[PDB]
């Protein structure tokens, strides 16, 4: 037997903190976590233990180590069907990746509404607070391939498949409340401009190249979502710590037939948090799978991603009441004008079993709505409805992608559609058409009605000529980017400046940089000037005299647009690095771990080598990673306990660990003789807001560190970090 | 008309150094670089300037900014065929990536032999020194997807398609002279074990995870290629500075019918050069396209990648004269025992026009041989012959992938094969079968012969029973790894130890680390002890007493197995960072730039912002990048000229630039007051080997720095770097 006798190959089927056990398929890690969708997949889950190895035809294999040959040094024979089946399968493993959002990470979970919403919608999944709907969610980046890195600067996708009793509803959103373009006709142009350039296929996962900024400089409608992407919104800390938005205005339809306009929101119950650029870009090198890993391990730990679904509702009579068009997906609806009403809660509580079968093959599409919902004439949403059914014909091999197990509805589905590649369902209906008498016309149409009704489109009035023309109301491009700019804290504004400065410095053709800075002068001169100075461009007198755009219905700022202006911090699920030494003061470690445990914060024990170290009281401490192997980039704060500090005080990696954490605005805590590390990062003996220090690690020490962590980063340190060489 | 009036949007069609001009399609950058294959591609090359925008049916488009709707705020109409053609084409842009070596970078070039090899092979392309054969080469990594990073630790692929007058020959090799496994039947197991794990699809581009080292610990045949991947061979500086190997013993067949065993080699004329791990890993975040970029720009600069083809030749009578089986792809043939005979030169001198069309769709397959070459019974080679035709059926959409332009032969091809998806050729033969009388049996078979004859397999004798059995002669696993280890310099050995140590520290299940350390103890006790000490593992007395494996045919070392033991340095094509200040000594900068230009070394002028700076004498100096924008990871050396040093002396990024270059063993040269930076890297007054310092950049300053650049890195600095926090 190849397993170790102690059973240490196999993870415990209980929640455990990140790193404590090897990760495992969901159904093995959490066998008792169920929901109607998870259960329904049992027909296709395949075990392995105690079973014979076979071909795909069920023939047991005696020797899976050798090809069939004529003599043991002889040629391989064509009659080796075992070799050829295995190699043929392998040779055809790959399927086309998604045209956009190819890089993504997913989990199973459930949603339920807080109260019935039957006064505004007849959608069944929102009709009953005690009716649970399983979900499957995929989070993604946009530009890079399926093997690109997670912590790039990009917009993030947040797609939710709701397996309702009246059909699948897919809410296919992003983490910013607008898109870059107005009309779907332009999507291939925009996507080609952001994607790797076609001659050399560079750069991966980066908008920082000429063709993207060329498109931006020529299409000012892009500027709003570009401001979002250049802010710290572009580099979330975790999929758990970003917002979601459906972007488009949709309709809700109630049983009386009344339509209300709606925009959809997800509020992360873990709070909003992002990285800083230098950290994000280095993390794509040190751990290109960091968000994928963090999501999977939060779920294994019981730190389940939770989000609150929220609706901005606007009555039909108020369609034209703002100074922007509701159907323009480059405009946001400020929550100061239309509040987000809380609707329900979604909990992600199980990882998939096989990433390819469940994540790679999942198909989401915003056209998959249910009775009680409907579309609007938003010209971006209108073209998305064509694309998501079409692309699955090549990506998933044919028109039967709904029979791939992750995509299957859990409610009944019956119709007269037949055949297609890899057809699974065997229809027994004598009829494959309707109307028919030979099956008494089953399956039959259902009239629309208050519940369990057929889908009917809201009878919106259409009046105009057949035209390819952009609505004049869409031709305003600068006021929303300006509202966003003015809503950010001063440090968030600095990071926006630095985002544009860094990206445009990688554009080789200087005139493109100049044209972008001229667009910025149409938004805000302080922003335009700060970017120009980093690019060595001087604004012209004319540019300095551009009139700022109008306020948005009187608003000079809306703090809900900022990540940080209103505290919402939650430490549960975060992780602290603990830098060990070979004689750790076990009293410090007791106090540190007790306080972390009470707040659901995880620890990773690091040292200069792997294996174990023994603390002052004999406690054996297994080492999670070396200082170089698990860099500060990967944690939220660093604690250095007392002990034999001499052991690590001259270690370059341990000093660098602190210098990188300090540069990246993370809280650092130093107990006892670990305070000698203050010399490495400057710090007055008097101390610094953001560095916790004391004779020992105790109640008070841990309290201060935990309070720092609830504020996420130490923004006050920003002016101290330009001078530090790290 | 949106182009700048000055014409600065368009790169000059002449060779230009990296970063001087935007990069461009090959045929626009270097229109006069031609070869027979590049010329034959003219029938499918499509221009653009001065043409009307059309659908794919040739219909001019009036408004490519808008969908057709009913009213300019109304719904989009199904009758918009222009939108639907455009979005349908976008929706189906992606094809499946290659199952392995999905990440790769390619160029066109040509091959010519030094002399006729008619005495040993009747292969037409090797028959005449004046015969030029166009090639297309793709270099790749092995594990990561097409969107993964370039400078991972991995084996690299080096695949060459020779478009010969007697058919396509594809030499599909790697950058190490052996493979991980012995029998193709194991290829899916090995590849599954190294690829991202199947529950969560982590990690991308890394073998540093449990399932890879699990397989290694259980399959000792893997140890030899694992030693090479853990060495600095696994992290090449460039595709131009690595070796290539076809790995398998093949046969050469001459016109008298004599077979000679042959292994193929490519020697890089630029010399052998690798990164160090920290630098490689960080570079996968700061520039995940570093090797792709470097290859493209070398070619644009005229620094053409050049390689020398070499053969190791073994007479048929000497098949059994070595300690290892010639057919075993885990064994190398030491150059001390069988020298590489130089055969010809390949020069890559033009980039593709379109990466998808030429790179992504190119199909190489080692079964594509020509008369004059033949296979052996190597059991890994034998299974490869099945896989590369099979996998193109899905990857490239059918059996007509040879009609995709890049894959087309330039010589005649005619046969009786018909139809298949995407069939381009319209056959006019009345017959689609042979023998036929209705076309007088054309096209006709051709007897074998000395030139232009049909392919016949060498009549090797086969004798044996039909078995799935590994030859006993393959059952030796440790001697070649030990020969590799003993052949390395001491700094190379240290890097091997650090490689294994880093990788195994990422293995979560400790018993696997233990089992690998046990395997290392079978190779070399010094290596096993040093890895064990880094993992906190103590060898047992049994392990300490394992007797070493025997020498390889009497060899205790072979220096051709080392990257660095025999100096082969070439600076041309390398790049230096020049860290500017706001009043540079122009005399220094004149001396520096001209000395670099004389040796073909490129420079990049860096500063704290973009735009220009003005030298002491008023010379305006354009800035290529900021210190953070183009990190030291991306250059071979760093020069800091004299001037107003206090301008950058306090700049964290400028100091960190030097500390990083220092840690990564790069030469650093400091002129005049730049010597103030010696305190940053802790250099003594009397200086140290590997730091060039003088009062000015004149006399021997540049000659010294170039002498350092020729030795690639300052290995003697390794003891001095462990203490620096960088
Ligand atoms: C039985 C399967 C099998 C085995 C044992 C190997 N390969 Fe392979 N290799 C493939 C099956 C395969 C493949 C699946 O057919 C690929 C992927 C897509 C393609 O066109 O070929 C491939 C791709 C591939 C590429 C990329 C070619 C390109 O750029 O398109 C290179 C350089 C190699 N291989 C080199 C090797 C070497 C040097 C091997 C051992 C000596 C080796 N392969 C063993
Ligand atoms: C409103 C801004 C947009 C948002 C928030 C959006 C959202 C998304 C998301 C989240 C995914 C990933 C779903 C998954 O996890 O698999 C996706 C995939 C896709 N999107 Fe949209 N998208 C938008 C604009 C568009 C437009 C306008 C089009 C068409 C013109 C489009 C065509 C596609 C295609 C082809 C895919 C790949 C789907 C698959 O292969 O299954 N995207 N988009």
């Amino acid at each position: 037997s190849l397993a170790p006798e102690d059973g240490s190959h196999r993870p415990a089927a209980e929640p455990t903190p990140p790193g404590a056990q090897p990760t495992a398929p969901g159904s093995l890690k959490a066998p008792d976590t169920r929901n109607e969708k998870l259960n329904s997949l049992e027909d296709v889950r395949k075990g392995s233990e105690n079973y014979a190895l076979t071909t795909n035809q069920g023939v047991r294999i005696a020797d899976d180590q050798n090809s069939l040959r004529a003599g043991s040094r002889g040629p391989t024979l064509l009659e080796d069907f075992i070799l050829r089946e295995k190699i043929t399968h392998f040779d055809h493993e790959r399927i086309p990746e998604r045209i956009v959002h190819a890089r993504g990470s997913a989990a199973h979970g459930y949603f339920q509404p807080y109260k019935s919403l039957s006064d505004i919608t007849k959608a069944d999944f929102l009709s009953d607070p005690n009716k649970i709907t399983p979900v499957f969610v995929r989070f993604s980046t946009v530009q890079g391939g399926a093997g690109s890195a997670d912590t790039v600067r990009d917009i993030r996708g947040f797609a939710t498949k709701f397996y309702t009793e009246e059909g699948i509803f897919d809410l296919v959103g992003n983490n910013t409340p607008i898109f870059f373009i107005q009309d779907a006709h332009k999507f291939p142009d925009f996507v080609h401009a952001v994607k790797p350039e076609p001659h050399w296929a560079i750069p991966q996962g980066q908008a920082a190249h000429d063709t993207f900024w060329d498109y931006v400089s020529l299409q000012p409608e892009t500027l709003h979502n570009v401001m979002w992407a250049m802010s710290d919104r572009g580099i979330p800390r975790s999929y758990r710590t970003m917002e979601g938005f459906g972007i488009h205005t949709f309709r809700l339809i109630n049983a009386e037939g009344k339509a209300t306009f709606v925009r959809f929101h997800w509020k992360p119950l873990a709070g909003k948090a992002s990285l800083v650029w230098d950290e994000a870009q280095k993390l794509t090198g040190r751990d290109p799978d960091f968000h994928r890993r963090e999501l999977w391990e939060a779920i294994e730990a019981g730190d389940f991603p939770e989000y609150e679904l929220g609706f901005q509702l606007i009555p039909e009579e108020d369609e034209f009441k703002f100074d922007f068009d509701l159907l323009d997906p480059t405009k946001l609806i400020p929550e100061e004008l239309v509040p987000v009403q809380r609707v329900g809660k979604m909990v992600l509580n199980r990882n998939p079993d096989n990433f390819f079968a469940e994540n790679e093959q999942a198909a989401f599409h915003p056209g998959h709505i249910v009775p009680g919902l409907d579309f609007t004439n938003d010209p971006l949403l209108q073209g998305r409805l064509f694309s998501y059914t079409d692309t699955q014909i090549s990506r998933l091999g044919g028109p039967n992608f709904h029979e791939i197990p992750i995509n299957r509805p859990t409610c009944p589905y019956h119709n007269f559609q037949r055949d297609g590649m890899h057809r699974m369902g065997i229809d027994t209906n004598p009829a494959n058409y309707e109307p028919n008498s030979i099956n008494d016309n089953w399956p039959r149409e259902t009239p629309p009605g208050p519940k369990r009704g057929g889908f009917e489109s809201y009878q919106e009035r259409v009046e105009g000529n057949k035209v390819r023309e952009r609505s004049p109301s869409f031709g305003e491009y600068y006021s929303h980017p300006r509202l966003f700019w003015l809503s950010q804290t001063p440090f968030e504004q600095r990071h926006i400046v630095d985002g544009f400065s860094f990206e445009l410095s990688k554009v080789v053709r200087p005139y493109i940089r100049e044209r972008v800075v001229d667009q910025l002068a149409h938004i805000d001169l302080t922003l335009a000037q700060a970017v120009a100075k980093n690019l060595g461009i001087e604004l012209t007198d004319d540019q300095l005299n551009i009139t700022p755009p109008p306020d948005v219905n009187g608003l000079k700022k809306d703090p809900s647009l900022s990540l940080y202006a209103i505290p919402d911090g939650d430490v549960k699920g975060r992780v602290v690095a603990i830098l060990l030494n070979d004689e750790v003061r076990s009293a410090d470690l007791l106090a540190i771990l007790k306080a972390l445990k009470a707040k659901g914060v995880h620890a990773k024990l690091l040292y200069s080598r792997m294996g174990e170290v023994t603390a002052d009281d004999g406690t054996v401490l297994p080492i999670a990673a070396t200082f170089a192997g698990a860099p500060s980039l990967t944690v939220d704060a660093v604690i250095v306990p007392c002990g034999n500090i001499a052991d690590i005080a001259d270690n370059g990696d341990a000093n660098y660990y602190l210098m990188e954490a300090y540069k990246h605005l993370k809280p650092i805590a130093l107990a006892g003789d670990a305070r000698k590390f203050k010399a490495t990062i400057k710090i007055a003996d008097q101390g610094e807001e953001g560095i916790v220090e004391a004779d020992s690690a105790d109640g008070s020490f841990m309290d201060e560190l935990l309070t720092l962590m609830a504020a996420h980063r130490v923004w006050s340190r920003i002016p101290k970090i330009d001078k530090i060489p790290a």
